[PDB]
């Protein structure tokens, strides 16, 4: 269900959605066929450790059985710094932002890979956190902490967003 969004904006998260969908089966693929080190993997979560490997596995298995054109959305919030939120413990449901609707509906900190982050956070999908934002910070993490990398949100918004792209 929509709440306060315009037209505009339901059209937008229709195709956000079906995006964000295809960011997580594509991810959960990657990650089932990759069982050592790659440049994709490494980025964003760190040194390939199998047990690291296995988290994020799950996060993804468990999103890609998420619905997300079923999610509730909420378009009330006005944070021109926000991109989007949610409350990891009430599944289904995006409250987006201002910054939401700036940003395109595929590639780098995107609407679709805003939903794959947004949804990353739901302890359902694996209960993410907040430790770093954006690609620079987020490689940072990966390289200094990948326990933290595993369980940060935009970390997983950029290897399914992969933009640039990586092997
Ligand atoms: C992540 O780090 C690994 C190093 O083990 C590379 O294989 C990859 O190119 C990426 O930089
Ligand atoms: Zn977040």
């Amino acid at each position: 269900t929509y709440n306060g969004c315009s037209s505009s904006e339901q059209s937008a998260l229709a195709a956000a959605a079906s995006a964000a969908q295809s960011y997580v089966a594509e991810s959960l693929s990657y990650l089932q066929t990759h069982t050592a080190a790659t440049p994709r993997y490494t980025t964003w979560f760190g040194s390939y450790i199998s047990s690291r490997h296995s988290t994020v596995l799950q996060h993804y298995t468990d999103m890609n059985s998420n619905d997300f054109s079923s999610y509730s959305f909420d378009c009330t919030c006005t944070a021109a710094g926000t991109f989007a939120y949610v409350y990891p413990n009430r599944f289904g449901t995006v409250y987006l932002c201002g910054a939401f609707w700036k940003a395109p509906t595929t590639g780098t900190d995107s609407q679709a890979g805003t939903l794959v982050h947004e949804s990353s956070h739901f302890t359902r999908n694996g209960g993410t956190k907040d430790y770093a934002y954006g690609q620079a910070a987020a490689k940072s993490l990966a390289t200094m902490d990948p326990d933290k990398a595993v369980m940060n949100a935009d970390n997983h918004e950029y290897f399914s967003e992969n933009n640039p792209a990586q092997s």
